[PDB]
């Protein structure tokens, strides 16, 4: 059994005040753990190498479309980059609906890059259980 | 090369009588090895650590919503616990529609822990194939 | 840090003439790694073990449905082989519309297999961004 390898889950809580949302992250079923550091809405990467990412976001209900993005920041480039696009146009059937949109990829990633996530509306985001909105990364 | 690892791809058959889905487990390209076990429509833990779990289901056509919930199961709290939920709307055109449903986290699991997947309607779900409907876990 | 492991993520590009996507494989986001063969449209394997697999596709806008399928092939059999398949019935309301469709999952394979993904309709795909249509795969 090897690794304290860096991963973090966490889940989604009430936004307050494209805008990134904010996170869980010791209650619940989140965590971080070996050197993982969520601050300031970010994913914090301590150590440089391949990581898998996700998350899900639940939208639920007069838009076109909702998008969720999953970004990169350093401060080598600081152009913020971004890593994962889920995309998805709107139908006006309801109009009480909900979609999920949900990404996962691998990327090289450097220490002290930092990871967030963005949507296209913050109103739009179904906030309640933490099982339908969420964010995760481990290392490879 | 180490691993030795736990580790289960499951996929979709014809159920007989949330429901829990049941799963093929050896034939085709289901598996499980390294002391999974998959019984009882569950996946059995044999280790505690920190799993990526999946799960897409697809579904095929008058009702509401499908869902999807992965849930963990443990004799600890037998209150089971929600890990992951798809939730989508349906829209009414055909209607013979379709719609998949994919979900994949990390979680921390004690071994002895149980999971099984939930849909909101089994008469729904696609059967047929393989590839559309399936469910998986690994130690990471 | 061991891993060395095979390891690729491949990002979607202007498609030239169920047809395969072709792939972007070093520029931008995407790369292959340690042994691992991007060519001829496959994602050609080096070692044998279980690897997880995804993609996604992003569709968009009068026709029925889309679907993707990550599909293997081996001179084993070569009957090719369907390992992922989403598919996606599509809501005429536009119709400038955009669907995401996303897998993912683990499988056993032998080293010298081929991977590839396919879909519906070519020129649904959308190829302008990185972010929105890729396909990958870790050995792990
Ligand atoms: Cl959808």
């Amino acid at each position: 059994a090897d690794g304290d390898k860096p991963r973090a889950h966490l889940t989604v809580v009430r936004q307050t005040p494209f805008p990134a949302l904010h996170w869980e992250h010791e209650l619940g079923l989140a965590f971080t753990k070996n050197r993982m550091n969520y601050t300031n809405k970010f994913l914090l990467i301590p150590e440089s190498g391949d990581y898998f990412i996700y998350s899900q976001v639940t939208f639920r209900g007069k838009p076109d479309s909702i998008t969720v993005v999953i970004t990169k920041v350093t401060d080598s480039y600081p152009e913020p980059t971004q890593l994962l696009m889920g995309t998805k146009s709107v139908c006006e059937v309801g109009s009480n609906w909900f979609q999920p949109i949900y990404l996962g990829a691998m990327f090289s990633l450097q220490e002290g890059d930092k990871l967030m996530v963005n949507v296209s509306d913050i109103s739009l985001v179904d906030y309640t259980k933490e099982d339908k909105t969420f964010f995760g990364a481990f290392l490879l």
